[PDB]
């Protein structure tokens, strides 16, 4: 499992999004290095300009590139999943505001880490801080404190996002995540330690994300 | 099964829809009698103009309404497996024309039958009848071949949908079709018989979003 992600790893994501009636498609592509849990990667919204702010859909557009330094590498259960794969679901419910409820499957096909995404959003207050893009386009470090669910052969992890608004005010997200097996480790309880920046390609006439992030894992 | 059927049972279709890199979601809504084999239904495009003709969603968009005559209740396999449902399968190749492939699982949610779908359209061509808006506002009886398929406790299904073009022409689309119980429980598995269709689609007059008012009539025969 580890072994594939020594080095630097192509990606592919995809999502699939429905919110309050209206749908969008994002393909995201670039690189993601295991050894120093870099992950460099640009997303284009193919369907048009996003009905929801492109910072909501971060935590759902691949850990296994996280940097499990070597005394936690018995911890890794996302390295190890692989290459079959791993399901990663999650509810996330937005404080005074509407829920995404997402389904997603991370795998090898080929060389090409792949992580496959369908987003439901629910109940979003039309004029809230997402459906009237109040968010700034930017993202915040945060711990995702993750604990083995041993009896789906897996993971559970939960954090809260926080979204920088215009107004100066911050709109929470807390994060319900499982993580189960395709196929045929178990870690004690830790976190990942999360920092990432946005930005624009200058010359991308189509709505796009430039994401750069780094996570590494700690607390043992 | 067969038990809830015997009245008015409202239903609630969901449709979500990828062809050719667009997207969309149609949501209809309405009532169904299987003891005439009536529905009566309308769709809303929530996503604004669809990038498909209304028609080709037809099939796609609850035959457990079909009509079973009293001497042919023991093949409706539709409504045995109910109420925990079934999966509907297809695969609908376009002659000269881009396929779609279905899926969906047709269940009770309280009262209401839910009928919800995911639809992907592959090698549409661009000004074809398809992608080209072509296909006339209207639909055709069909015969729906039912047989059993033992090995997956369920049902297979062929048939042919003919389209009308504006230009006089037929567009045909080629149904394949599986479905399988949700459920543990006994279904029924029938001998080979056929569902005789019939389809007026029409539009709401005070409607501004994009939109598809259909009756339908339908009951098996064929023993
Ligand atoms: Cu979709």
């Amino acid at each position: 499992g580890e072994e594939l992600f020594t080095g630097v790893v192509p990606i592919l994501i995809e999502l699939d999004g429905h919110v309050n009636g209206h749908c969008f498609f994002v393909r995201g592509e670039g690189e993601g290095d295991a050894t120093i849990g870099k992950l460099s990667l640009k997303f284009i919204a193919t369907t048009g300009k996003l009905p929801v702010p492109w910072p909501t859909l971060v935590t759902t557009l691949v850990q296994c590139f996280s940097r499990y330094p070597d005394h936690m590498k018995r911890h890794d259960f996302f390295k190890s999943a692989m290459p079959e794969g791993y399901v990663q679901e999650r509810t996330i419910y937005f404080k005074d505001d509407g829920t995404y409820k997402t389904r997603a499957e991370v795998k090898f096909e080929g060389d090409t880490l792949v992580n496959r995404i369908e987003l439901k959003g629910i109940d979003f207050k039309e004029d809230g801080n997402i459906l009237g893009h109040k968010l700034e386009y930017n993202f915040n470090s945060h711990k995702v404190y993750i604990t083995a669910d041993k009896q789906n052969n897996g993971i559970k992890a939960n954090f809260t996002i926080r979204h920088n608004v215009e107004d100066g005010s911050v709109q929470l997200a807390d994060h319900y995540q499982q993580n189960t097996p395709i196929g045929d480790d178990l870690p004690d309880d830790h976190y990942l330690s999360t920092q990432t920046i946005l930005s624009k390609d200058l010359n991308e006439k189509r709505d796009h994300m430039v994401l750069l992030e780094y996570v590494t894992a700690a607390g043992i």
